[PDB]
């Protein structure tokens, strides 16, 4: 019994504002993507390679305090974003359980 949304697919490509870990924390805007269970973030500032991370072995969790607010949460890493408005919020939340969900359902059916 599966969790996430079918209004939206399992991909996603787009904007999200993410809190720097170091600087004051502040706030920005990266490029991102969704696809086969994988988020990738960019950097500041390509030089590097973005950042990938497996969904299959992340949390997501929406973020009490803010309503657009979401974090991503690694074995060893807490990824803060925020979506840039309500609608989009949704999108993301759903794009990236339902890839979660449809990548599990493949790597526990083998």
């Amino acid at each position: 019994q599966l969790q996430g949304n079918k209004e939206y697919g399992s991909e996603k490509k787009g904007f999200l504002l993410k809190k720097s870990d170091g600087i004051r924390k502040v706030w920005q805007r990266r490029k991102c993507a969704v696809k086969n269970g994988i988020l990738t973030i960019s950097h500041a500032t390509s030089n590097r390679q973005p950042a990938k991370l497996n969904l299959l072995t992340c949390q997501v969790k929406p973020n009490a305090e803010d309503k657009k607010s979401f974090d991503l949460i690694s074995h060893n890493r807490t990824y803060h974003f925020q979506a840039e408005d309500e609608q989009d919020y949704i999108a993301w939340i759903s794009v990236l359980t339902n890839s979660k969900e449809e990548a599990l359902t493949m790597a526990f059916r083998g």
